[PDB]
């Protein structure tokens, strides 16, 4: 609709903290 690219980064970022968080709470 009105989305572009520059945007696309934002939900890039959210499967990128679950790397993160299961980073550090696999181990725990």
């Amino acid at each position: 609709k009105k989305k572009n690219w520059f945007d696309i980064t934002n939900w890039l970022w959210y499967i990128k903290l679950f790397i993160m968080i299961v980073g550090g709470l696999v181990k725990k």
